[PDB]
């Protein structure tokens, strides 16, 4: 197991070929696994640092996890600056010993593809005239829980305020050091920032950040999100450039019989003009394709099975690695997701909602890597073949789903969904998501204050 530090998920075609070769020759699994934090992992490594270092890459005492950046913004021009900032925060944060891991993101509204509420520190980009002017700071997200331990909880990030672009690094350092100093000195399960904020209070933590940073936050500037999914297919970028986002199930890049996914990405890597962008949804964007090159790239991606059409449901579903490589795994996730969604697709079709989607995620244990705690329907592994079923999150990812059923099996999960999806398909309002519906319809109580009302 090796994971790369790759701010914003941007990787060159040169870097890609070097990782493709290594994955294939020097690992047990021979795969490249894109993670939901915009980076990649090798599994079963049998030198990697020299191979990484040779292409200008590095694997991260350091609790600083990969800094994410919205991968394919609607306002395409904003990416360059937001990305430059994710990269600056990432290096600025490189070695203070943190009590727990620290996760940071740079978000470009209206997209919350990076799932900001699962992170400790978030910089929401505010732009004027196509130029970034500052960031709204949101602090305190974290999804990890421990089964039956009501002292642990998933929490959403809290708004601190707006800061001019110039104070970015000072504010970033201040949040880190304040967490480092105030974090729980005894217990490791209560050391995350989300726990610190609840103990001292947002205003107290905020006041300290201002004092340490040497600034006063300004009122939050308006922002809103419309979704968290990738933009599968071709989208028009700036100039005559196009972006082709490819759906990769579980982000597992391997050559399969008749679906040479891995070779396919290598062939594209060799002819692609720009770079690739690994998304927070475990997908891959072939970025900066000149309009003249669209046909070449598309032919390869099509032949390799990279563009096999899936349902919108499959595109908005996610799972963590889990077995066979994870030692903390309790139930299957990655290996369970495909056929599970096969079942969900049937249910969506049965109800006349094959064109709809429910943000559905499966995490193999309560650590929550699959981000099921921010999904509309989250499955949280409890034992082999058993999961806690959580409902009530929303499409944008700003609400934690409450546990609806505990330690149940797939046939039990499917039966419950068959019933709920049917009520949704028939009772929902115009454009109402599944999650919101279960809350409006009284199927599940919403989680309004995670630290206090997440657990029943
Ligand atoms: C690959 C990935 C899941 C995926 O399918 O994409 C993953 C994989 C692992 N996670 Fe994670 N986590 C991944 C995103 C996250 C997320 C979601 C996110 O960050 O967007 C969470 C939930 C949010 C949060 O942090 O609160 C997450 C919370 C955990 C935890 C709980 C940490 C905590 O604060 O309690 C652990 C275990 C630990 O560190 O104690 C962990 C541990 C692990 C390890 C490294 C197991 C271990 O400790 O040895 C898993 C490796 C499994 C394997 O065999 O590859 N993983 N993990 C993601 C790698 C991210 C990255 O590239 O850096
Ligand atoms: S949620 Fe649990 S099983 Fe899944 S990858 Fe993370 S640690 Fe492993
Ligand atoms: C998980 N890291
Ligand atoms: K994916």
């Amino acid at each position: 197991l090796l994971r790369c530090r790759l701010p914003g998920g941007v990787i060159t075609t040169k870097q890609w070929q070097a990782i493709d070769k290594f994955a294939g020759e020097n690992t047990i699994y021979g795969s490249i696994r894109l993670t939901n934090r915009q980076t990649f992992q090798f599994h079963g490594i049998l030198p990697v640092h020299q191979m990484l270092h040779s292409v200008g890459l590095d694997a991260l005492n350091d609790m600083n996890r990969n800094v994410l950046c919205t991968s394919n913004p609607y306002e395409s021009q904003l990416h360059a600056e937001a990305y430059e900032w994710a990269k600056k925060i990432s290096e600025h944060l490189l070695p203070t010993y943190l009590p727990r891991k620290f996760k940071t993101t740079v978000v470009i509204p209206p997209q919350n593809d990076i799932d900001l509420h699962a992170n400790d520190m978030n910089f929401v980009a505010i732009a004027e005239n196509g130029k970034l002017v500052g960031f709204n700071l949101l602090v305190g997200g974290g999804l990890s829980i421990e089964h039956g331990n009501k002292k642990t909880y998933a929490r959403t990030a809290s708004e601190f305020g707006y800061l001019p672009l110039e104070h970015t690094l000072a504010v970033a350092e201040a949040v880190v050091t304040t967490q480092r100093d105030w974090g729980n000195r005894t217990d490791r399960k209560n050391a995350k920032t989300k726990y610190t904020l609840e103990r001292v209070g947002v205003e107290t933590f905020k006041a300290e950040v201002e004092r340490r940073a040497g600034i006063k936050f300004e009122p939050i500037r308006p922002y809103e999100f419309t979704g968290r999914g990738d933009r599968i297919g071709w989208v028009k970028g700036i100039d005559d450039n196009w972006h082709l986002t490819l759906f990769i199930e579980n982000g597992r890049i391997l050559d399969y019989p008749a679906r040479p996914l891995k070779t396919g990405l290598l062939e594209i890597a060799k002819i692609h003009k720009g770079d690739f962008r690994i998304t927070a949804n475990q997908n891959l964007i072939i970025a900066g394709v000149p309009e003249s090159e669209k046909a070449k790239i598309e032919k390869i991606a099509k032949e390799s099975g990279l563009m096999n059409a899936v349902t919108p449901q499959r595109e908005n579903s996610m799972a963590c690695v889990s077995f066979p490589t994870c030692p903390l795994a309790m139930a299957e996730a990655e290996r369970f997701l495909p056929s599970f969604i096969d079942n969900i697709d049937n249910l969506m079709a049965k109800h006349g909602v094959s064109d709809e989607h429910i943000v559905m995620r499966v995490t193999g244990c309560p650590n929550g890597c699959g981000r099921a705690m921010l999904a509309e329907v989250g499955l949280v592994g409890k034992a082999p073949g058993r999961y806690n079923l959580h409902l009530g999150g929303n499409r944008i990812g700003t609400r934690i789903p409450r546990m609806y059923k505990e330690n149940i099996t797939e046939p039990e999960i499917l039966a419950s969904l068959d019933e709920l999806i049917g009520r949704w398909a028939k009772e929902r309002e115009a454009g109402e998501g599944f999650g919101d519906f279960t809350v409006r319809a009284g199927i599940i109580r919403p989680v309004l204050d995670p630290a206090r009302d997440l657990w029943d």
